[PDB]
């Protein structure tokens, strides 16, 4: 016999597959991590040592791509005991997330953009997908090579910069800071091949979006580079976020805010708006604390963040608001892959990466493949981080 | 016989107790430095080898609280021999001050908040508690990291920063180096469990407060973390401090400016304009240097800060003014306790520390306690400075 | 009713205590966390609402210090994978650990200072008591400050340094970086009240103490503050070692080798050997990466470290070894304190901190108390790190 | 018709297979860069949309990995007019260069490591494999960090560091910063998932090796982590560096220098010593300046070194030394796979990159692919570099 399995060749067999748009009951060949075919009726004998699987009577789907994730830790804000804990692999992809973006918050003294893009590697190496923001609330950007456009150009897990505005814990930058760090991301993201976003923390200041139209107003950064985050947190800065999207901007909604506007009413206003859905995007701010302050700026309680509120978004929109599950699905796959850029991810084309979820019809997990590789079974991780237990 | 000396078990009797919230005549039972309980009547033999004290018709009160002291010495207005003696140990206690906050003011050149710190831990090895700011009348300020965030974040004596505005001796900073400092501030407060408050030092320009509005309307600072000190400096000065205080902001009344508004004068005034004692302080300004400039700017005169017009202050607002004892010493106590948060400072309650004052009828100071122990007896020091002879 | 709860009355009655010398059936008194007395049959009434624990049968001791723990996480040898996650409460707690001191190793490039304090922090306010040393393997240290010196003299939590020699993972130092760095520490620590050590992590080159020796010449730290630790982990390094204490060096052994020198065996070599015990300290290296290295510097092996050789240690000594449990405790109690001056610490006397261990008479422990809390029962943390799950 | 191009399905049949073992007649079947299978008749049709090449009657090897190779530009050592050029595509790929590793030389001055980090990228993208390393003659070394370990632990594309001894360009070191470097090198190494070496150019000193051994007591650096190279350059040197190997070294000969030991005879002549062929490597020295300096350090000639001297060792090994065509590739193969721990690289099979050359049997290159992509065809470039002429 000849040994054809270093290609790791598995066909997935006779799903009803949202690629994410629906392309009904569909066959799926992967080869060394890559979707090499897609097609009605693949023959399992087409290729040697082909691991071949019955996915009849389910649906599949590409992997979550979550944008907003404290990998290291996050917290903080009420002292050394509330650093929340790192990231650990078997959360990420039992929630289905096989593409995941780190990123800083808060704390940008006990907490350090190397070890964010260690553990971006770290993460990588075990099996999914993973890149980093530099930069953190505080503007001036901490960053690892002393310059903003020198981080995003060429350290390769960077794709651009973190900064909080609208915010009491914000540093306070003035237009000329914002601007140059956005442009920094730009110039550098050009440089090194990454799309050089500048992501917004947006808090509760009633200033509200204002910051990102100033900014508009004193520079060249086109507004397709710009993500306000957690816009969903108040109603005004909800609608303003709504015609920022329209006048041709990207907003992020988080799905761990389920006040004032809850995740999937906000997708459901967006849409109702007018707004279309690649201009949209869902990110869970996982392992991130959950401070809630005071009218004196005080905190009161504090929480951490989970990834599961992605995949309820999800069953949600489709099981109380009418989206098709394919219109569901975008904001998390395609949507995200799109405005970052991220090549291979967010659809199921051959030639991507095999990136899916094996999902059973009332859009509950039970598989997860990460670049190939079978990392969920029935619902439950089968690969672990180096020290889960 | 057993030992149970080590748990340094004192009673003090019958003394007429201000906590300051008038409880009447009661007990106070202190173990290991801490207020264990508060209490009509307590059984002298409760607990073992108990030290019993008389207090009967005196009266017993916390320790003040002075939030603005140049411990390591000040001044140098007027060339290097003004520069101001640092802070005895005997002076304070002496004055009923069992908690100071030190701070450094013009001089930022030939004074270091190395050396504040310093003295800040060897005054709390002395046998009080000292905290301390970071920062000077220099702006943007002078630290010990390099960062202000990162000082108020990482020292741990350190509660807050310290600048100067609206005065000749001022660095001229400009709206963005006073928001990001105070956000920086804010900042490391949060993550270092801190106040983290920034401490104007106003002086007679006729600006006044506006650089404290252009902040607000520059940065998500809360105004619950900006105090402006020395307000009773000049009138109209003062007269904006009360409607900054009335917009809900805590203003700074130094004991030691007698003209052009007193202390129990202002203190009087803010109660008129209906201000919470809640929202007014009393601080000292002791071992500072008492500059008095010119129409050029020119120096004429130039003294130095006691400690004295602190209870002279209280003695006057009860004698004069008609306060209650009570209200009386909220500004020293309770009040300074409040806005610094100065956890088991500035109330008698148990769990809290003993931190007392006995005083006579006449409030004169006879005894202080400073954490349980007894450092001024018959109104003179029984405990003095490592070095004070 | 009079309430006297907030001393924390509490009465351990009737265990046979080791404080660590054999004093017998005796009781223990403790209020505010502090030990108050320490006498047989103490009365249960002898002060109010006090809490009497019924310790008849059991076995009462000091609770362990660890000063050699990687509280933020370690390894990294062999990629981002095998970076180690940070230490829960629950685990050191359980361990019968009550003080610990935290340290960095190989990697300080994805591992801060900064961090490191923090955590220590987080720790002392969950419970137990934590500092930490400064630097990590690479000489010249990376610091907080920018100095050892400063960093020792006035981070409050840093006691000492950290540095690596004779092991092929050093910086390659010479004898004045290394001298240069022992003397920073040793002065930084009489400046800031610290016992300013100098922890050297020993390797297995042929080199051995040379370094040392070669150190002492060449300054005059004295030989009382310079730790080798691992010593155990070649024999002709450890045979060193016995010299070194011999001629008035302190020497821990690592709890966490079992080859080719066992913990306990190494002990009662020292002892064997004329060394007094107050010379020899144990320590856990818990949460470090266990790495293997072959012939040409090849990583064969990764693991990590936990605590439960620390207890274990203790049992066998007194088991295989003909040591009295009082011996047996020394290094992880007495020694340890004695060495790093932990006032408080490593002893049952009264005024020290209420640091204890309830164990059976055949040594598993069943009780811990941390300054006079509850954090252990039954075996069992009944207190958790504010993220553990 | 199903499509499964996205497989890039390619069986290369019947050459005489030297993997570099000798495997007779063998096929090799690839899929998206990726060997799959290696095996005697695989059958044509195995796999759909399959590109069969009939190379009946040629050779395949692995392509050639060159690590010293001056890819921006070198040379500089008369002015700026002999600032030599930076590498095409085509001419690596034409001398059956499919991997290489970049690095600086004499000059760091017009010659930066950020520049040659890009083009390394560019390389990668354009379709081979390349890295780098960091610093240049100068020691100590200028790198993009700020630090050597850093740079080797976190700029992903850095492997190792360059530096120049017993030369009259190098920066005179001493083995302290010999040792540093090295060790910073080796730890970065370890932490990031790099081999960590230290090439040391070679010069004519006297001195030759000495400045190896001196560092080999100084430090605990592996010596499997040194690399000479140019040790055929004089005779003397040549001679130590068979007893360096002999000792465990690695050794780096230079195909540019014919005298005074031929690239062929080195080899031999290190193999006829009991070397085995692991530990000998051949490097070209491409696009770097040939220089030649009289009596007095005064340069009298210079050139530009190319690639061919690669190929043509192994023909003349093979043809005048006796070598099997097997012995022959190694050091340009699997020797250099083996020291720089390139993973998938230097060896034909299954799982590793399809990077291999069809040479006719009198070893003349006629295609080559890297990572599966045809890119000479007729022994001529058929993919060239974005600004190639
Ligand atoms: N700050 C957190 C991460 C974060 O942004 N959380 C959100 C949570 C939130 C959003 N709206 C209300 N609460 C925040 O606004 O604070 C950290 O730094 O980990
Ligand atoms: N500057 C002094 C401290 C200080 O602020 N004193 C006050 C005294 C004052 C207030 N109003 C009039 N005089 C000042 O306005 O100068 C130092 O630096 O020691
Ligand atoms: N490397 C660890 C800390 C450390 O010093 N471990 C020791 C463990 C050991 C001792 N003997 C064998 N292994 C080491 O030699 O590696 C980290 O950095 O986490
Ligand atoms: N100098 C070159 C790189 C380099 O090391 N070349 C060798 C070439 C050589 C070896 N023997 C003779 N000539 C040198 O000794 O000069 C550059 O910097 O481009
Ligand atoms: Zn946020
Ligand atoms: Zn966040
Ligand atoms: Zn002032
Ligand atoms: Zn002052």
């Amino acid at each position: 016999m000849i040994d054809y399995t270093a290609a790791g060749f598995t066909l997935l067999q006779g799903a009803h597959l949202y690629a994410p748009e629906d392309r009904g009951i569909c066959d799926v060949l992967v080869a060394n991590g890559k979707i090499i075919a897609v097609a009605s009726n693949i023959p399992s004998d087409i290729v040697p040592n082909c691991t071949v699987v019955d996915l009849s009577g389910q649906i599949l789907c590409p992997g979550f791509i979550d944008q907003h994730v404290h990998l290291i830790g996050g917290g903080g804000e009420a002292g050394p005991t509330t650093r929340t804990p790192e990231v650990a692999l078997s959360r990420l992809t039992e929630a289905g997330v096989t593409s995941v973006v780190g990123l800083l918050g808060t704390d940008s003294i006990s907490r350090h953009p190397e070890s964010l893009l260690a553990k971006t590697r770290a993460l990588n190496e075990e099996g999914i997908s993973a890149w980093m923001l530099t930069g953190a609330y505080h503007v001036p950007s901490r960053t690892i090579t002393g310059s903003v456009e020198k981080d995003v150009a060429i350290i390769d897990r960077v794709i651009g910069v973190k900064c909080a505005i609208s915010d009491h814990r914000s540093a306070a930058p003035d237009v000329y800071h914002l601007a140059n760090m956005a442009a920094e991301s730009r110039v550098g993201g050009l440089l090194g091949g990454k799309p050089g976003v500048t992501v917004f923390h947006m808090g509760d200041s009633k200033k509200a979006l204002q910051p990102i139209y100033d900014l508009l107003e004193n520079c060249d950064v086109p507004i397709s580079k710009l993500l306000p985050t957690h816009v969903n947190r108040n109603v005004p800065l909800f609608e303003q976020a709504l015609e920022f999207a329209r006048k041709g901007g990207t907003i992020d909604i988080t799905s761990s805010i389920d006040e004032p506007v809850a995740p999937a009413e906000g997708i459901a206003r967006a849409v109702q708006a007018g707004i279309p859905l690649a201009r949209v995007t869902l990110s869970s701010n996982g392992n991130g604390s959950q401070p809630f302050f005071d009218d004196e700026g005080n905190l009161t309680h504090i929480g951490v963040a989970g990834f599961e509120t992605l995949l309820e978004t999800v069953q949600v929109l489709v099981k109380d608001y009418d989206f098709s599950i394919s219109d569901a699905l975008r904001p998390l796959t395609s949507s995200v892959a799109g405005f970052l850029n991220l090549t291979g991810k967010g659809e199921i084309l051959p030639g991507n990466d095999a990136d899916l979820l094996v999902m059973t019809p009332e859009l509950r997990i039970e598989q997860v493949y990460a670049r190939g590789k079978l990392m969920v079974k029935d619902g439950k991780a089968c690969v672990k981080g180096t020290f889960e237990t």
